[PDB]
């Protein structure tokens, strides 16, 4: 069978009762809420730009404090110049970056224009596409008026913004505009992620214009028509843990499956990336699996990583409303850029797509018996807890979690034993999981076995956790060997029966 367990169609999803949008001292909103409307470009609130240049904000490529003279005046000067050769580009975006002219490579970039592209689709580059992200670029500080505050380690605090804004934003990204974000031993922004594109420009990978296509497929979408709906980003910081060994709560529902994605067959689930503590990875330079795809198809994600400080142990960041604009095929060496995706979401009553995403970044483990240690063990339902949990919400009102070999492959997770521990994190959350194993039909079915077993023998989270346990300290702990001599889910069976 393709699937095993609870029928897909049985699982909770989204949107099948929002409070009024409003700001507050922990939600930052960005446009006019009395004006929002269906269908119509939201309208940014303050009406005039407004600046803030300190350590809680973004520093604005258009702030008068951004100098050297004029930073933003340079920039203008520099990006409205015809672009016919690369060049061309190379050289303006070089023009307000002149520190790190002998640093940035743009080999990707030049080979993309010059080496991928035929003429028809060059011309239309600089001729259409890159003019048209330049003046939605140079438009930010009528569209971005608000400031936006980092969301900074410990932060509970959302932003609201529109797919507009985010647009803008990222085009100036593209254009490597924002100030302080580039030194390799910078003080200020060190725990935050890169955000100009500058290293999506660099080498020789022929994975490089697959995310140029796939990014400039973005940028055609949104400068040709303005997208309308709104984009909620949550840094969520938990304090209060469970005590998994005297957890009581019984297991929920699991639909496991070898076939499908998270971002097509998890619609309106709660979609687990499987994220580097600092969001997005390698997107803007080298990395391309399933967090890096993520951001590529839904560049709005991308943005994340202008604001959002570098994730601790107990924290995640949750995203709702992003617009998918591609579709691939593939992964790392194989992926390519397919076609343009016309989202189908529908949209809730903040207009935001009704897509949530969750970051949560698992360790990373250079011995594979280092993640049995409990401390390691209980840090991943943890971190998994708080990216499932959302306090004040009744279960009855929680869609299913979408997720999959969180932290395995480059991590050296095992793909068991992270199968159960989001089980188990899932149970505390009081959530169902729909897990993807991508195409290994074998774990499918040991993952849907080992849950069967457990659950029609009414084991409790503690239970399993406590048997987890065991497991460490009877095959793990004193091992001398790198593996160990009998498999978890083996010891569970046996340990139970
Ligand atoms: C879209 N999509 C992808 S591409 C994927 C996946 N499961 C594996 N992959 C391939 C990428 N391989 C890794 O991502 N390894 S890892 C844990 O990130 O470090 N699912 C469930 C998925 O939905």
């Amino acid at each position: 069978k393709k699937w095993l367990g609870t029928p897909i169609e049985e699982m909770r999803r989204m949107p099948r009762r929002l409070p009024l949008l409003r700001p507050s001292a922990n939600h930052t909103v960005t446009i006019r809420v009395d004006l929002l409307r269906a269908g119509e470009v939201p309208k940014p609130f303050p009406t005039h730009y407004k600046d803030l240049w300190d350590n809680k904000h973004v520093k604005m490529p258009c702030s008068e404090q951004n100098l050297y003279g004029s930073r933003w005046e340079l920039i203008q000067t520099a990006l409205l110049n015809k672009f016919t050769r690369p060049q061309n580009l190379k050289d303006a975006i070089l023009k307000y970056n002149v520190a790190y002219s002998k640093k940035w490579d743009f080999t990707a970039l030049i080979d993309f224009w010059d080496k991928v592209l035929e003429e028809a689709e060059a011309q239309h580059l600089y001729q259409s596409i890159l003019p048209d992200m330049v003046k939605i670029a140079l438009c930010l500080p009528n569209i971005c008026t608000q400031p936006i505050p980092l969301l900074a380690a410990a932060m509970n605090h959302s932003i609201t913004m529109s797919q507009e804004q985010i647009a803008s934003l990222l085009a100036n990204a593209f254009f490597c505009t924002f100030p302080r974000r580039n030194a390799k031993m910078k003080s200020e922004y060190s725990s935050y992620p890169d955000i100009n594109f500058n290293r999506l420009f660099e080498g020789r990978s022929s994975r490089k214009p697959e995310k140029l296509k796939t990014l400039f497929c973005y940028f055609r979408r949104v400068t040709a028509a303005a997208p309308t709906g709104l984009v909620t980003f949550t840094r969520q910081s938990l304090e209060d843990f469970p005590e998994w060994e005297r957890c009581e709560k019984p297991l929920t529902r699991l639909h496991v499956t070898y076939e499908g994605t998270i971002e097509e067959n998890g619609q309106g689930m709660l979609q687990v990336d499987f994220a580097n503590r600092f969001v997005g990875g390698g997107v803007t330079s080298a990395g391309l699996v399933q967090e890096e795809i993520r951001f590529l198809i839904n560049p709005e994600l991308i943005i994340s990583r202008l604001f959002t400080e570098v994730l601790d142990h107990n924290e995640c960041l949750i995203i709702t409303g992003t617009e998918q604009y591609s579709e691939y095929t593939g992964y790392a060496e194989t992926y390519r850029w397919s076609r343009s995706h016309e989202d189908g979401s529908e949209r809730d009553d903040w207009q935001r797509r009704c897509t949530e995403i969750v970051a949560i970044d698992a360790l990373h483990f250079r011995r594979y018996l280092d993640q049995f240690v409990p401390e390691k063990m209980r840090r991943e339902l943890n971190k998994a807890y708080c990216g499932f949990l959302r306090p004040g919400v009744s279960s009855e009102n929680l869609s299913a979690v979408a997720t999959g070999n969180w932290g395995c492959g480059a991590f050296g997770g095992d793909a068991r034993l992270k199968a159960l521990i989001q089980i188990l994190a899932a149970a505390a959350a009081e959530r169902d999981v729909v897990y993807f194993t991508f195409g290994d039909s074998e774990l499918m079915r040991d993952i849907y076995s080992m849950h069967i077993f457990l659950t029609e023998r009414k084991l409790t989270v503690g239970d399993v956790y406590k048997l987890l346990l065991r497991y460490y300290n009877e095959e793990c702990r004193n091992c001398s060997t790198p593996g160990p001599d009998i498999k978890l889910y083996p010891f569970i069976y046996h340990a139970v029966e």
